């Protein structure tokens, strides 16, 4: 009785057919999606980015009964590396079909941006939340101070951060919605311990994002380095209205 | 949490960017999805197959863990046609990812096979329930003497049959599961009226399909014709 699409991944298989692969995204032995690159001991590399894609379109809206989508999504990660500053970040994105990484787009644009458009919204479709653990003011110069979680519209620069705490191979389960009727993105994630962390935009998605979109997942790493682990991931959407 | 894949159709937009369109496949201005080839002003022509695939594949069982999905799918169609004896039938289908069009496949082989391996086993990697609404015996000469709603193995011959009537222009809904537990296949199919058909069909199905495959749904006519309009769909599988 509605238009929907869900999906949901408990683990990684080795070859899984409704996933687009790119960069050096991969998986583990133990069917962990690996998105950065890491040497023959696991151990990760500097500049590196990977991202997946779901094979399946999502449609954001149709208009001739005036319906637009929900979003829900689910995922959990955790983060690894011999370094004080581990770098550069995970981010669950939505961008155009036939998105693929751009040229540049390692360490702190996440591999969703060109260095040349990654500040300029009119030239980019992408929405993202991204977990950022690498703010370096003189490199990183469009971020906050501090670890931070942040939803990205069009722009390497968040709309909305929240100060976040890595922590070394934690596991973060995070929700993120959208809701179509109050146009607002709602990002919870919280630790095994309990610990929460909030954030929430108020974006109108048919005004930045085209009709049929991918979603998906990116890291990447410049001079400074992490695993990207991804464990699960649960995905639906839905038209409503 | 599961490794699932679910989705639902509740009408058919001009644009559906996550099916394959196969053959004589199309959408209607009012949103429903026409399998099979129709003229200028919409009325059924002989000799044509049109069948449609998600275009995510479903991971049926792994070879590594014995893994099995259940399946579980719900759709609605109707038919019309001019003719007395309209022909030849809509099916729901489970193949290889790759599956195409037979050669020779319209008429009473529904889009799914070839004549000359129709009922060969060996040769084919399907299952199917059939809509079976031409039963000729001198050329459908595999059918039970009457319409039928069918569970095909590899074969246009149906391994279970249970009696079935045709009604012009009316939604038959119809709800088909795959029990990996018990490897039965169940149908249940109701008419606006409450009329009500079951079948069941005991089949392993690791045995006669890959580890992926595709699913959707198949139609054809041959020398009789009738328009096969798919109007909703919902699919959902989880490997247990
Ligand atoms: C010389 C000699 O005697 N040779 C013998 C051969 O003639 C025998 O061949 C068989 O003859 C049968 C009788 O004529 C044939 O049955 C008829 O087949 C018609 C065509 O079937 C099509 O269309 C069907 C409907 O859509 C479809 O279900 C079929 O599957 C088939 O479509 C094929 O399918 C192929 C896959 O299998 C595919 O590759 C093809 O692409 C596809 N074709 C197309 C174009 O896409 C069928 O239409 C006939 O049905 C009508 O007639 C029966 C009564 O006979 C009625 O019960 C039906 O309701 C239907 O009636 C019609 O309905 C219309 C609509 O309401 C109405 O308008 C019509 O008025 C009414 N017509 C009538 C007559 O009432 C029917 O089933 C059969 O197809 C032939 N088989 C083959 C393989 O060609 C042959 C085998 O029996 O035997 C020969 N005899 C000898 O060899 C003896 C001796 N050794 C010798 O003489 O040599
Ligand atoms: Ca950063
Ligand atoms: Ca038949
Ligand atoms: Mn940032
Ligand atoms: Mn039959």
């Amino acid at each position: 009785s509605t238009d929907s699409l869900s999906f949901s991944f408990i683990n990684f298989d080795r070859d899984e057919r409704n996933l687009i692969f790119q960069g050096d995204a991969h998986t583990s032995r133990n069917n962990i999606l690996q998105l950065t690159r890491t040497d023959s001991n696991g151990a990760p590399v500097r500049s590196t980015v990977g991202r997946i894609l779901h094979s399946a379109q999502v449609r954001l809206w149709e208009k001739s009964t005036n319906r637009v989508a929900n979003l829900q999504t689910q995922f959990s990660f955790f983060l690894s590396s011999p370094l004080s500053n581990p770098a550069d970040g995970i981010a669950f994105f939505i961008a155009p079909p036939d998105t693929t990484i751009p040229s540049g787009s390692a360490g702190g644009l996440l591999g969703l941006f060109n260095p040349r458009t990654a500040l300029n919204e009119s030239a980019n479709q992408v929405l993202a939340v991204e977990f950022d653990t690498f703010f370096a003011q003189n490199s990183n110069t469009w971020d906050p101070n501090y670890q931070h979680i942040g939803i990205d519209v069009n722009s390497i620069r968040s709309s909305k951060v929240v100060r976040w705490e890595r922590r070394e191979g934690k596991t973060l389960n995070v929700l993120v919605t959208y809701n179509p009727s109050t146009r607002t993105i709602d990002v919870v994630a919280t630790y095994p311990d309990g610990q929460r962390y909030q954030l929430s935009h108020v974006v109108d998605l048919t005004t930045i994002l085209p009709e049929w979109v991918r979603v998906g997942f990116s890291a990447a790493s410049g001079e400074q380095f992490q695993t990207h682990n991804l464990e699960s991931w649960s995905f639906t959407s839905t038209l409503l209205y």
